[PDB]
């Protein structure tokens, strides 16, 4: 079980006001860290995010949440669960600003809500630093959906702040899940949403990114393809072609053909995106998230499950005989796959 602490800088904070937190596990034998970004979607004006607090309002606020937390998937300690990282110190960070972890503005006169999710990504850093953290000899920055994006626009800003406190010998990582989305034509009539949010929570991208789409297009850098170029840390990302939220902002719910051409050149586009990534496992399934799911060592491309491809990625931040990093489906339809979830 991971043990819940909630912020001491109770400035940072929820949507509510209340104050933020994490769950944590810690691994004394070990110096490598996990802090896992939880996601959820995401609200961008007031009447949205006011329907979100009455019936989803443990992503808003902490004033409900449990003292423990069970490690599931990545976060889990056994190692008939995890074979990847099982004596790691397992870090929960639970997704309660509704910005795609992108904000920095506080709840004040002319706020209703507070949006800090960029903040509190900085104050988890810095308080788990008197808990070990300043031990670590790897931090890897990871998370699903809305979290996975989260990775994309804060795994530099991590890395910047342990260079600057003095840390230069801890080497952070990202692991993007289900955070890769297109910006492409709707199957019948995102970008906007993410738009409106960027100016509602005053939210903030990575800066090589920022200084190239420049003010007014910061949304350019919340879509993986158009960011990942930009990062210096190494990042490993993992995407099912046919993402369950891509399907439904894309508004696609016996399948005629142009329904059929849809599908195969939205497959055809994300696998064309990964192409010139070099840490990649991308399944030809119908799904959402992995990291965190209790059976996520049951999905394999060509032959390599994805906790065996993570173990190949740490083997070559030391070409790898058998063991493989970048792994991306070729076959053009949800479930040729057939290692995928049912
Ligand atoms: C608390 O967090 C705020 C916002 O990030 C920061 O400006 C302030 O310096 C922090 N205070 C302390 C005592 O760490
Ligand atoms: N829910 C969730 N995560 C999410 N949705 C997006 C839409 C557009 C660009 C990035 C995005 N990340």
């Amino acid at each position: 079980d991971l043990r819940l602490h909630l912020l001491l800088n109770t400035s940072v904070t929820c949507n509510d006001g209340s104050p933020a937190g994490y769950y944590l596990k810690e691994s004394r034998g070990s110096r490598r860290w996990l802090l896992f970004l939880e996601g959820g979607w995401y609200c961008f004006n007031r009447e949205n995010c006011d329907s979100r607090y009455d019936t989803m309002r443990r992503l808003m606020s902490s004033r409900d949440w449990p003292r423990t937390r069970t490690g599931t998937g990545i976060l889990s300690s056994q190692p008939e669960e995890n074979p990847y990282w099982w004596n790691a110190n397992m870090v929960f960070i639970p997704y309660c600003s509704s910005d795609v972890w992108s904000g920095a503005s506080s709840k004040s006169e002319k706020n209703e809500y507070a949006f800090m999710g960029a903040l509190i990504i900085q104050e988890v850093v810095r308080e788990l630093l008197g808990r070990g953290l300043s031990g670590a000899k790897v931090l890897l920055l990871a998370g699903s959906s809305a979290g996975g994006t989260g990775v994309l626009l804060n795994v530099d800003r991590v890395a910047e702040q342990l260079e600057k406190l003095g840390y230069p010998a801890i080497q952070v990582r990202g692991l993007a899940d289900s955070g890769w989305f297109l910006d492409n034509k709707q199957y019948r009539h995102p970008t906007e949403a993410i738009r409106r949010g960027i100016r509602y929570w005053n939210g903030v991208v990575p800066e090589r990114c920022r200084r190239q789409f420049q003010e007014g297009e910061e949304w350019n850098c919340f879509f993986g393809y158009k960011v990942y170029p930009t990062l210096r840390s190494p990042v490993f990302v993992v995407q099912w072609l046919f993402d369950e939220a891509q399907l439904t902002v894309d508004n696609v719910h016996p399948v005629q053909e142009g329904l059929r051409l849809y599908i195969q050149n939205l497959g055809r586009e994300l696998r064309h995106t990964l192409k010139d990534v070099p840490a990649s496992f991308a399944p030809a399934c119908l799904s959402h998230e992995i990291i965190i799911r209790s059976h996520w060592t049951d999905v394999q491309v060509k032959g390599t499950s994805l906790p065996r491809a993570l173990h190949c990625w740490d083997r070559s931040l030391h070409p790898l005989k058998g063991c493989p990093v970048h792994l991306v489906d070729s076959c053009p339809w949800p479930h040729c796959n057939p290692s995928c979830p049912t």
